[PDB]
């Protein structure tokens, strides 16, 4: 389903949902290589700042999202840290992220501390080169 038709769009999803494992190594590994598709690039992108948007209960979207952006900003197309810069405040309102669970406890702590380190990482060119050499020898 069918003929080699893209599933991007539906890989981010699988490295982004409400599960509490992952996301997967070799999946975002996948998600990296298309990066450089311009095609899949668009749809990555795309259902990657969907995800970031959501809220409450979607908590987790919004953590694994962060983590599969930074794990693309690093290992990805460069275009991916281009247009995280040009979409900063996407990034920068998750400092705010708020949501308590049913059991009391602060999810959100999670997310505003996980937005924080992936604000100043985006700021600083020389860190992104940095760590675009580790994460490149962390994949092959």
């Amino acid at each position: 389903g069918a003929m080699g038709s893209s599933e991007a769009e539906i890989k981010v999803r699988e490295a982004t949902s409400n599960d509490p494992w992952g996301p997967s190594s070799s999946l975002m590994s996948e998600i990296a290589d298309l990066t450089y598709n311009v095609v899949a690039f668009s749809e990555i992108m795309s259902m990657v700042w969907k995800r970031l948007n959501d809220h409450g209960k979607n908590w987790r979207h919004v953590y694994k999202a962060m983590t599969l952006m930074e794990y693309l900003i690093k290992t990805g197309s460069e275009r991916v840290a281009q247009q995280c810069r040009e979409n900063i405040y996407a990034v920068q309102t998750l400092k705010d992220f708020q949501y308590i669970d049913r059991d009391g406890k602060d999810q959100g702590v999670n997310v505003r501390e996980k937005a924080k380190q992936l604000v100043t990482l985006l700021k600083d060119e020389e860190r992104l080169r940095e760590e675009r050499i580790h994460a490149l020898k962390t994949k092959e």
